[PDB]
């Protein structure tokens, strides 16, 4: 994980407000007035937009404001404009391990209607199992905005290793698709009660589960 | 407001060294030892590789070394590996709570090894078939460089409708992955002897075939 917790994505339409949060502990976010926020347009240098929870550097419009309540800092962007479409990171001093960062929130300025993802979960194919592979694929299509977070479970347990998710890409219908794949051994696949794919889009999570069958 | 100065690009072959510079002013880079370097893979959070000019955080290999002379910080990456191919940003605090960032250097690791796609074709899931859907997925992973073409067959005949292929994306092994998905009805899927996914990469084609289940 990242050391501070940010929600992976947030969205608004032009001229609306968005608040994104940054959660730590009493020793980092809640121990001082040291929260910073940074804005990054993809493939461009990031920029500091807030320091000391609330302070705007020269040239940052007052549409951006920062606040904090105990262990959670918040950035509010009022009057969303096209240029506000970017990734936002927070940071806190932690005293003991110096500077701690969140994992970034992708903020989308809605360019089209919101669309919830179609999630399909494929158990291992016969051919790959005869090749000693039990890779599962979680197909995620037809969503907007193009920001999705994928988690896998082995039974109820988070599974960390063997997960890859493709960078969502705009398809012919102008909505996004991605696939997540989990590279299991046939042993792992057959020996568990189930595997699940959990897909989070626009602050809402969808889950699909598959289990081994006698046949294919 | 002003960026720190980085060259837009640099490069090295595997095992070689690259050195990249970050030029500020006497009031930022030249004014204290608060220079940081970050590594960023496109579409991912950055990783801190150096803080306070020279210091590697936990888990950053000793291949990454940071120095400063006057107003210019330098990062040297030695024994270059595919994973080092990335954008590198420098930062420096100045006066008045200012934080300055470089424009970023894209470091290319030259001559990365060609890799043929692993192709896995999945017939419709039980769940989607119960929901009156028969989408097939052709998973395409572990290929390099990141350009593939995908054609589908229904029995031996070209499929001209219903195909989406995602734009290849670099995964954590530094090789490309994509999925092709064919949106069939349960009727289309069951009315054919098989469906085939043909993946073309660097003039070479891999074909996989699936058929309605007998279970
Ligand atoms: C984990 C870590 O150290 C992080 C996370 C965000 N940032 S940054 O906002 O200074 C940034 C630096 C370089 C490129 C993009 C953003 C640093």
């Amino acid at each position: 994980q990242s050391a501070l917790t940010q929600p992976p994505s947030a969205s608004g339409s032009p001229g609306q407000s968005v608040t994104i949060s940054c959660t730590g502990t009493s020793s980092d976010v809640g121990g001082s007035d040291s929260v910073s926020w940074y804005q990054q347009h993809p493939g461009k240098a990031p920029k500091l937009i807030i320091y000391e929870v609330s302070q705007r550097p020269s040239g940052v419009p007052n549409r951006f404001s920062g606040s904090k309540s105990g262990n959670t800092a918040s950035l509010t962007v009022s009057g969303l404009q096209a240029e506000d479409d970017a990734d936002y990171y927070c940071s806190s001093y932690g005293g003991d391990n110096n500077l701690f960062f969140g994992g970034g929130t992708k903020v989308t300025v809605l360019g089209q209607p919101k669309a919830a993802p179609s999630v399909t979960l494929f158990p291992p194919s016969s051919e790959e199992l005869q090749a000693n592979k039990a890779t599962l694929v979680c197909l995620i299509s037809d969503f907007y905005p193009g920001a999705v977070t994928v988690a896998w479970k082995a039974d109820s347990s988070p599974v960390k290793a063997g997960v890859e998710t493709t960078t969502p890409s705009k398809q012919s219908n102008n909505k996004y698709a991605a696939s997540s794949y989990l590279s299991l051994t046939p042993e792992q696949w057959k020996s568990h009660r189930s595997y699940s794919c959990q897909v989070t889009h626009e602050g809402s999570t969808v889950e699909k589960t598959v289990a081994p069958t006698e046949c294919s």
